[PDB]
C-alpha cells in the first residue's frame, strides 16, 4: 500500500507510516486513522493537511497524492 505518514498538530506522536490505499476518500481514511490512531482523536474536529493546504473529505486521497505517490508526511489538526 501507500506510505500515508500521519504526524501529530504538536508532532505529540510521532511520525506515523499508515499502509492504507488512495483509493478511498480523506473522509474514509480519517474514520481509518480515528480506529487505527492510540489516541482515536474526534473525526468531526481533526482535518489532514498537506504540505500546507487542507484535504477536505468530498475528494479522494490519488489526486493529491499522485505526485509522488510513495511516501506523503501529512500533519493532523
Amino acid at each position: 500500500p501507500v506510505t500515508l505518514i500521519i504526524k501529530a498538530p504538536n508532532q505529540k506522536y510521532s511520525d506515523q507510516t499508515i499502509s492504507c490505499f488512495l483509493n478511498w476518500t480523506v473522509g474514509k481514511l480519517k474514520t481509518h486513522l480515528s480506529n487505527v490512531y492510540p489516541s482515536k482523536p474526534l473525526t468531526k474536529d481533526q482535518r489532514l493537511v498537506y504540505s500546507g493546504r487542507l484535504l477536505p473529505d468530498h475528494l479522494q486521497l490519488k489526486d493529491i497524492l499522485r505526485k509522488q505517490d510513495e511516501y506523503h508526511m501529512v500533519h493532523l489538526v
